[PDB]
């Protein structure tokens, strides 16, 4: 028999990093 | 006979930055 | 017999944006 079809997608990364530092006051 | 689905793909990439912080 | 199992899925989504950044200087 032929091979099965492919799985499903993997799960969602994770968050990206903070943003920078906002301006000076 | 086909065989079974296959495993599960990798974990997403990670997201992008935030967006800049409050003023001081 | 059956075959065998099928090749992985694609990769999930991107992750969610981070947090905003810390304040500026006062």
């Amino acid at each position: 028999g032929p091979p099965g079809p492919p799985g499903p997608p993997g799960p969602v990364g994770p968050p990206g990093p903070p943003g920078p530092p906002g301006p000076p006051g």
